[PDB]
């Protein structure tokens, strides 16, 4: 089920497109849904691969899909409900379940004991394949594939992170999943210097509500190539593919 990057990328960027690295944001080209909450429950694995898809309708449909982890964490046996999970396994089991459900009729009931039952999904919503984005493609893959489901080294300093630049320390190891929905970069003057220089950075959107963040989002550190990793981000990288 998982194809390769080389092979979709060629069919989905137009070819020799130059590309803007300096700034894109989902979030103001129709890539991104709502904000949402897992509460109490490491459902993060849900959050992520499940936002991902909910981004590659909406950029692929241009209409607002909102879909369903908690038909996830019931149903993926690959998983481990709120006790964790893997992003590759979340999307091998979306195929293998035959698709996601719509969050209305498999709302989320976070870390209640719940079976699987798919009896209570009417409309059905798949995904082809799923793509691993190497380490030196992100914002590539970004602006011409969408949102990419990740992997982040999380520390406890998130807890306080409510806006602006992220300047906490990091996990010790990858332990939590996001998406990353963007980059951009602003000119801050230096008071020191007297220059002005470039700050350039990475948008993601959380899964612990719009109270976390910026709006739920974090903004990392990156490069001009999009090359600096903070917080070990995109160790695991993928996006799903409707077709």
């Amino acid at each position: 089920y998982e194809a390769n990057y080389e092979d979709v990328i060629k069919k989905y960027k137009p070819a020799d497109a130059k590309l803007d690295r300096i700034a894109y944001d989902w979030r103001l080209h129709g890539g991104v849904t709502p904000v949402k909450d897992q509460a109490l429950c490491g459902s993060c694995w849900a959050f992520s691969s499940v936002g991902s898809v909910e981004s590659q309708y909406a950029i692929r449909k241009k209409a607002l899909f909102l879909f369903s982890e908690q038909e996830l964490v019931d149903c993926s046996v690959k998983n481990n409900g709120c006790y964790g999970g893997y992003i590759t396994n979340a999307f091998d089991d979306m195929i293998d379940l035959g698709g996601l459900c719509s969050q209305d009729d498999y709302p989320y009931v976070s870390n209640l004991p719940e079976t699987c039952n798919l009896k209570r999904c009417n409309e059905r919503y798949t995904i082809k394949s799923y793509v691993s984005i190497p380490d030196d493609k992100f914002k590539e893959a970004l602006r011409y594939l969408g949102p990419i489901s990740i992997s982040i080294a999380a520390s406890d300093d998130f807890a306080f992170y409510r806006g602006g630049f992220y300047d906490g320390e990091c996990g010790a190891a990858p332990n939590h999943a996001v998406i990353l929905v963007g980059y951009g970069m602003k000119d801050i003057y230096n008071e020191d210097t007297g220059r002005m220089e470039k700050f350039y950075y990475y948008i993601i959107k959380n899964s612990w509500g719009s109270d976390w963040g910026e709006g739920g989002y974090i903004n990392l550190e990156t490069d001009e190539n999009g090359y600096k990793k903070t917080c070990s981000i995109g160790t695991e990288a993928y996006v799903p593919l409707l077709e």
